[PDB]
């Protein structure tokens, strides 16, 4: 069964609704042929339970080498580094190359390294929160969220863990970019930056994110350079900040609101972030996987280098298994999706970011209790082009 359209079509949306194609391909069936965006046949994944079967069968690789020959500097999300730091990125490899990065990973990501850290995330919050309502008392205008705090909190919050010292945000946001661009096929503040980050680890004990990593990957490589442990948090920046601020933008949106309840306590908190994940997931397909053998799966029969995506976006929003899946109900059943993968691959800094949005939800509630909307809720808009993340056009508020 094929629907020829690019899966990534995606126009100006609502808050309340996603693009069309999902149901499209959800009709035709649970794996569904479309038109890749770089040229060939690709396939759908729309149900949950194949979906995780896929994610979990050693035949759908990463392996970017097995992409087809057209999309090297055309397809939008090719994730293809340099053979030589392949082995260094955790998105290319899979088997026992990948389980070293992960076992290099995890640690640093710790729940009670990250805990140590709540209240410098929620001062890092505040400080931001505050200069934007004052920004507000000057001049009489909403401040502009997206710009002023979705982004910019993440990626404080990420380079004070790894231990590095950043001064502007917005910059810093450019900057790495730029590097993450190059990694995946003026930065040299930036890079300076990182590599002292490193040069600090491979000295000091201090057990920073960025010493754990040092410590970890010394041991399973026998020794890594100080290029190699930039070109790996260099990722993590990127991964840390890009995905987390799309959606705190949205979290951010359903909060002020207003539809959290006053006198929520950690369990009801939990219950409605978990919410804003199923329904603004901001990464809507999972990226590309590739059959490195013939395979036969959902019934359909799929070539050796087929091009695989898991709709993320729409099997969170399957009316099959969720009931009313196009409205916001916290005290749902709190319960499957998929906004953060499955099997190896799963988020790994899925930990900071969960901490993230409790700790600026405590914040808000704590010192912004009137925060508001500014123009109403019907009138916000998202979007996305390509492989970025979905991400509102802009969110004015009241902060007071
Ligand atoms: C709300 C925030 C986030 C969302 C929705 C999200 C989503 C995802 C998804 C969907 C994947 C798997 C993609 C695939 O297999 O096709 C993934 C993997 C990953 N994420 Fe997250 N992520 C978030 C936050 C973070 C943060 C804060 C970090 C680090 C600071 C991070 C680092 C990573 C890394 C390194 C991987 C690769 C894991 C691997 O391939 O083994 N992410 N994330
Ligand atoms: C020098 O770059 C790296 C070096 C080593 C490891 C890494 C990276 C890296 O850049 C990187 C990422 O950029 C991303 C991720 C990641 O794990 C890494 C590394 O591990 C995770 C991510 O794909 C998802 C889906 O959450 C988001 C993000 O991808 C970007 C590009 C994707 N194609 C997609 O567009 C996504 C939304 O943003």
């Amino acid at each position: 069964p094929r629907v020829a359209v690019d899966p990534f079509a995606c126009p100006m949306m609502t808050m309340q609704r996603k693009p069309e194609v999902h149901d499209a391909f959800r009709e035709a069936g649970p794996v569904v042929e479309v038109n890749a965006p770089a040229g060939g046949p690709a396939w759908v994944i729309t149900d949950d339970a194949l979906a995780r079967e896929v994610l979990a069968d050693p035949r759908f690789v990463k392996d970017p080498d097995l992409a087809p020959a057209a999309w090297r500097g055309v397809d939008d999300g090719l994730d293809i580094p340099v053979p030589e730091l392949r082995p260094f990125t955790l998105i290319a490899v899979d088997g026992e190359a990948h389980r070293r990065l992960r076992r290099i990973h995890a640690p640093a990501f710790n729940p009670r390294r990250l805990a140590e850290r709540t209240d410098r995330i929620a001062a890092i919050a505040g400080r931001l929160l505050t200069e934007l309502a004052d920004a507000s008392g000057r001049s009489g205008k909403p401040a502009e969220l997206i710009g002023g705090f979705a982004y910019h909190f993440p990626l404080l919050v990420i380079c004070e863990l790894l231990g590095v010292p950043v001064t502007d945000p917005a910059m810093a946001r450019e900057a790495v970019s730029v590097l993450k661009a190059l990694g995946l096929g003026d930065t040299s503040a930036l890079e300076s930056l990182l590599l002292e980050a490193v040069h600090s680890a491979r000295r000091n004990d201090t057990p920073t994110m960025t010493r754990v990593l040092y410590e970890r990957a010394q041991a399973e490589f026998g020794s890594v350079s100080d290029d190699q442990l930039v070109y790996m948090i260099t990722g993590l920046i990127f991964a840390g900040h890009d995905t987390t601020g799309s959606f705190l933008g949205f979290l951010l949106a359903e909060v002020l609101a207003g539809r959290l309840a006053a006198d929520a306590d950690e369990d009801a908190v939990s219950r409605f972030v978990e919410e804003a994940l199923r329904y603004h997931p901001p990464v809507p397909y999972t990226l590309w996987r590739f059959a490195a053998t013939e395979v036969t799966i959902g019934g359909v029969r799929l070539p050796r280098g087929a091009p695989v995506l898991v709709d993320i976006e729409g099997t969170n929003t399957d009316g099959r298994h969720h009931d009313a899946p196009h409205a916001f109900h916290p005290d749902r059943p709190s319960w499957r999706r998929l906004t953060f993968g499955d099997g190896p691959h799963y988020c790994i800094g899925e930990q900071l970011a969960q901490l993230e949005s409790r700790t600026m939800i405590g914040v808000l509630r704590s010192r912004f209790p009137e925060a508001r909307l500014a123009v109403p809720y019907d009138e916000l808009r998202w979007c996305r082009k390509g492989a970025q993340t979905a991400r509102l056009t802009e969110l004015p508020v009241w902060l007071r």
